[PDB]
């Protein structure tokens, strides 16, 4: 058994219509109002374009949803409607369909993002604190709304470094949290998967997103991106254990009665827990402080119940300079 430490019952306490996305009936506008300009990328079930709304000249991002269970489309639309106005959550502007083919598309606000591979190289200590604080506001918001993002990674955090705007994007893997529900562990990018996913523990919660955020924090302050760079899902756990330690892993497995896939016997080895200070060197020293290491140590923990919540993390002394600056 496992339950979220916060927000556990928040969907139960709301109208069923709030979380019963299969019953949701979107209002589908007309895609002919949008002119595609440039392809920006694609997902497994999506293609993404920069576009212009020709009725008002607004620049937008259009996500055209290829074949996919209409249930997954309803889920993403309902989650985005529930998160409307949330702090640092990408704004859904419109839901539209090709009026002939009825192919659906989602229209989002445009963010002039700096590619994270270039950005992370130039961030100052204060920059990291600021952006992580802003990202935490997005996670606290969605968690308070009963939603797990489940795909937190640099590619899904758009940062306009000139205007200092941050948005958490791509809610296509997000899901409603319900206590005791068993969820599919095939979520998140390999490098950002929490240990619970890697050991096939299905009773996870919002704290999965906090592992992913911790991975991002580590990559920023230490300038090793991704921080845990597995070659596959098995090696991903080995990379984690070489830092957190194997004895600590086994304690986690025992607490939650977790059966470890026996292919791990050949590859985990034995590893002491490493001090976070071992990652400091001349290239990253200016980004690391006792406060950063204390926060990171409280995010990158095997035991999902022991990780800080997004609110607890925001309240950590590491962010005091950000809070002070904003007043
Ligand atoms: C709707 C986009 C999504 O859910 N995923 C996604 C985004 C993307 N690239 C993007 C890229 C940008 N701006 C970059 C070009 C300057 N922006 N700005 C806002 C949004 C949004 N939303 C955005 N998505 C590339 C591939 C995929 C799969």
């Amino acid at each position: 058994g496992s339950r979220a430490r916060v927000y556990a019952e928040v969907n139960s306490l709301r109208s069923r219509e709030y979380w019963d996305y299969e019953a949701h009936v979107p209002s589908w506008g007309n895609q002919d109002d949008y002119q595609l300009v440039r392809k920006l990328g694609r997902g497994k079930y999506s293609e993404v374009f920069e576009a212009i709304n020709i009725t008002n000249n607004e620049r937008v991002v259009v996500k055209i949803l290829k074949p996919v269970k209409k249930k997954k489309i309803k889920r993403e639309v309902k989650i985005l409607e529930n998160l409307r106005g949330g702090t640092n959550i990408i704004k859904l502007i419109d839901t539209v369909k090709d009026p002939v083919s009825k192919t659906p598309a989602l229209v989002f606000e445009y963010i002039n993002n700096t590619d994270f591979k270039q950005l992370y190289q130039i961030l100052t200590d204060f920059d990291i604190r600021f952006y992580m604080y802003e990202l935490l506001k997005a996670l606290d918001y969605c968690h308070s709304k009963g939603i797990m993002h489940r795909d937190v990674k640099p590619h899904n955090v758009m940062i306009d470094h000139q205007q200092k705007k941050l948005r958490l994007i791509d809610w296509g893997l997000a899901e409603f949290y319900h206590p005791a529900q068993e969820y599919n562990v095939r979520v998140a990018s390999r490098y950002f998967k929490g240990p619970e996913l890697l050991v096939d523990y299905q009773m996870y919660d919002y704290s999965l997103d906090m592992w992913s955020l911790g991975c991002m924090l580590a990559s920023m302050i230490f300038r090793r991106e991704p921080f845990f760079h597995g070659q596959d899902n098995y090696d991903q756990l080995v990379r984690i254990a070489k830092v957190l330690g194997t004895e600590e892993l086994y304690g986690y497995l025992k607490k939650y009665h977790i059966d470890l896939d026996p292919h791990f016997n050949d590859i985990l080895g034995q590893h002491s827990r490493k001090r976070w200070e071992n990652f400091i060197h001349s290239e990253n020293r200016h980004l690391v402080s006792p406060e950063a290491l204390d926060l990171l140590d409280k995010l990158l923990r095997y035991d999902h119940q022991q990780r800080l919540t997004a609110k607890e993390a925001m309240e950590h002394p590491y962010f005091y300079p950000v809070v002070k600056e904003q007043s």
